[PDB]
């Protein structure tokens, strides 16, 4: 996360790590036995690491689970990055508290100027290389679809929205691929792409769950 702040620790319930000896990519915890990612975190052999603050250090409020499953949406395009999710079920439930907690699905897609919330342990530079240790947040509005298909000229579909600032300075890349974007109480977006990082006129592209809440719905029921 570039430009934004440390959260605090378990400020963010839902926020998961995930990790296959080191963390890769972030989550979020939708029930006690399913996450929701992006599809390009594809891995096999996930450790699902629950209620994080510090990931280098045992802070006391740990769950870590191995996935049992991951189902990449079908229609996934590794190339155009094209309805990046998937689903990961947990091989136990993990234990509801304070500190880990479900975030709820939209019932309806969130409009522009809407303030989001974009969490995640990612690359805080937009030049060079720096991974923080701490979750960190940021605040940025969706921006309309106008100033996002503007920035990716023919590479926006239906399934993509843009958050941030056209000036730069702040945006998620690198900043955890994975990651959650909650609106008003809703997961809205998955940290999916964006050219460069926190550049001018290249916003942060993420998953649009909106569209896919059925799939989410009938994916987990059945799996
Ligand atoms: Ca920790």
């Amino acid at each position: 996360i570039v430009g934004g702040y440390t959260c605090g620790a378990n400020t963010v319930p839902y926020q998961v790590s995930l990790n296959s000896g080191y963390h890769f990519c972030g989550g979020s915890l939708i029930n006690s036995q399913w996450v929701v990612s992006a599809a390009h975190c594809y891995k096999s052999g996930i450790q699902v690491r629950l209620g994080e603050d510090n990931i280098n250090v045992v802070e006391g409020n740990e769950q870590f689970i191995s996935a049992s499953k991951s189902i990449v949406h079908p229609s996934y395009n590794s190339n155009t990055l094209n309805n990046d999710i998937m689903l990961i079920k947990l091989k136990s439930a993990a234990s509801l508290n304070s500190r880990v907690a479900s975030i709820s699905l939209p019932t309806s897609c969130a409009s522009a100027g809407t303030q989001c919330l974009i969490s995640g342990w990612g690359n805080t530079k937009s030049s060079g290389t720096s991974y923080p240790d701490v979750l960190k947040c940021l605040k940025a509005p969706i921006l309309s679809d106008s100033s996002c298909k503007s920035a990716y000229p023919g590479q926006i579909t239906s399934n993509m929205f843009c958050a941030g600032y056209l000036e730069g300075g702040k945006d998620s890349c690198q900043g955890d691929s994975g990651g959650p974007v909650v609106c008003s109480g809703k997961l809205q977006g998955i940290v999916s792409w964006g050219s460069g990082c926190a550049q001018k006129n290249k916003p942060g592209v993420y998953t649009k769950v909106c569209n896919y809440v059925s799939w989410i719905k009938q994916t987990i029921a059945s799996n």
